[PDB]
């Protein structure tokens, strides 16, 4: 099984969501980027796994439910089975990652991507070991009600570039944003 990775898009005031939707209007290529990063597996005959909280699952426009080409796992202590269209259900992040070692997934999974929400991000980021964060910096303030955790830069190093990730400023709908990759190993 491969790398552990978080991916997020976040505004200047640290916001990731407002009532189960994005703080900002739809950014079509930003979303294509998320799709490409999380889907693309190098290891042949494997798929990436995506791990999200229950809220995040239910915020997915149904058109993208499940996220195609990836194994979709939802985290919920309340649910008793994977939601309609999801593949797996775990009661915690540690369980999710363990499940990954079992024979049913042992060599189906390439990369695992945590795609939200706030408490999942915080736990993966605080989890010792080798981890990357793919962070789109939306370079405005947007009114939000859910927030990305603090990135501890003593631990997380911003990489000066990364294959397959544009290093320069993007703009959609008059909103500027840029793509960053942070890496820790502790
Ligand atoms: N990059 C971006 O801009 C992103 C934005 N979002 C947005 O934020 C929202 C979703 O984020 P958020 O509200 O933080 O919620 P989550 O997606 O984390 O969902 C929360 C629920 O999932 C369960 N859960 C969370 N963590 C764990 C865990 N470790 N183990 C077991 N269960 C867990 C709990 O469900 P239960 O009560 O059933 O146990 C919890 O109430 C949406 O608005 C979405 O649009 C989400 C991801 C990325
Ligand atoms: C897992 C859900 C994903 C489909 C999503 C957000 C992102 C999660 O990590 C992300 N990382 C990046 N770089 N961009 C994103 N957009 C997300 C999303 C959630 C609610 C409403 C609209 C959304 O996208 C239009």
């Amino acid at each position: 099984v491969g790398s552990l990775n978080c991916i997020v898009a976040v505004s200047q005031n640290m916001g990731i969501g407002k009532n189960g939707d994005l703080p900002w209007p739809p950014l079509r290529n930003e979303f294509r980027y998320f799709q490409r990063m999380t889907t693309t597996s190098s290891v042949e005959g494997k798929q990436n796994l995506v791990i999200m909280g229950k809220k995040t699952w239910f915020s997915i426009p149904e058109k993208n439910r499940p996220l195609k080409g990836r194994i979709n796992l939802v985290l919920s202590r309340e649910l008793k089975e994977p939601p309609q269209g999801a593949h797996f259900l775990s009661r915690s992040l540690d369980d999710a990652l363990k499940l990954t070692e079992q024979p049913e997934l042992a060599n189906k999974v390439d990369m695992v991507w945590i795609v939200g929400g706030s408490s999942v991000y915080k736990e993966a980021m605080n989890h010792p070991g080798h981890l990357k964060l793919f962070v789109t910096r939306i370079m405005q303030d947007f009114e939000s009600d859910t927030f990305f955790p603090e990135i501890d830069l003593e631990k997380y190093k911003l990489l000066p570039e990364y294959p397959g990730v544009l290093s320069d400023v993007q703009e959609e709908k008059g909103i500027k944003y840029k793509f960053e990759v942070y890496e820790k190993n502790d």
